[PDB]
């Protein structure tokens, strides 16, 4: 049949029965697509035959991975150039130039995270602070910690009931503050550097990029620069040198048992060739339209890389 693709949002769904219509105009491999809320629902749909492929971030590979979803990794996003191409990016904590502290001076700080339960955004910076954590948990958890240590935070995603100093400098709506999608204005990697322009937070965990996707002038991208690991601020042209941790890319799960491999494979393969970076002016496979930011895929990819069978979630990782 075809091969179903889940959508976490409406403008996501949007693109999906866009990419549908121009496969078709194109007579390309056949797509379909399928409307869930969250990277969960997805995760569930793809296990119970509903769907059967979605890209996930880091974190979520994670728990796609475990029982009893036993999802695995099957196409890696590509960034960077055609000249210099990557299946990794870099997890960076970016301020504001003027500043004077560290990394490890961020105590009682205000901080700006792409999503609780992401890479960058959290389990990166999570993993970094432990130190200076004082975690005497568990049965405490480690959101319990990390609202304990910043003052106010925006953390997408995380209980407002229970921890709500993580949700505070949240600029959603209504019911949308502290929501794990685009309603939330804070959410993900764009919004959690926008956080850190709109002077709510003093620190927004991220990856390399998204100061130069956002920041187009150069002069404008001078006002920032990132907080290195040996406690030394530095330029954010200078990640490699700079950066909490080399992490993989986000990648597109199916089933383990029966996934559709393959003919997910040559859908992404033929789609990269025909609407790929620059390939048509049509549709655009990375790219999002006007307030919308990496639907479906990550807007700056520029292709994807075959994860060979019989990696593992927790060995792709
Ligand atoms: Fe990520």
């Amino acid at each position: 049949r075809s091969v179903q693709w889940c959508a976490v949002s409406q403008p996501e769904a949007t693109k999906c029965f866009q990419w549908q219509r121009n496969m078709r105009r194109v007579r390309g491999p056949p797509v379909s697509c399928i409307k869930r809320d969250s990277p969960i629902q997805c995760i569930q749909a793809i296990a119970e035959n509903r769907a059967d492929a979605v890209t996930l971030d880091g974190g979520f590979i994670y728990e796609a991975g475990l029982a009893p979803y036993k999802l695995r990794p099957v196409a890696a996003e590509v960034y960077g150039t055609e000249r210099q191409p990557r299946t990794h990016y870099y997890a960076v904590a970016v301020v504001k130039k003027g500043g004077s502290f560290q990394l490890n001076e961020l105590q009682g700080l205000k901080s700006c995270h792409t999503g609780l339960r992401r890479t960058a955004g959290w389990n990166v910076p999570i993993g970094t602070l432990r130190p200076f954590l004082n975690w005497t948990g568990p049965p405490e958890p480690i959101e319990a910690a990390v609202a304990r240590f910043f003052s106010a935070s925006c953390v997408p995603g995380a209980d407002k009931g229970q921890f709500p100093n993580l949700c505070r400098l949240c600029a959603g709506t209504g019911e949308n503050k502290c929501a794990f999608s685009s309603q939330e204005p804070y959410f993900s990697y764009s919004g959690a550097f926008k956080c850190l322009r709109d002077g709510a937070g003093d620190v927004a965990f991220i990856r390399e990029s998204t100061v130069f996707e956002d920041l187009s002038d150069e002069a404008e991208r001078d006002e920032y620069e990132l907080l290195c690991p040996d406690n030394t601020r530095k330029p954010v042209d200078k990640f490699k040198d700079c950066h909490l941790a080399r992490v993989p890319s986000m990648a597109v799960v199916a089933r383990s048992v029966n996934g559709k491999e393959d003919a997910i494979w040559n859908l992404l393969r033929q789609a990269q060739e025909k609407f790929g970076k620059d390939k048509s002016p049509k549709f655009q496979l990375f790219g999002s339209p006007s307030g919308q930011k990496d639907l479906l895929f990550k807007d700056s990819a520029i292709g994807f890389s075959r994860v060979p069978p019989r990696i593992d979630s927790g060995l792709y990782l």
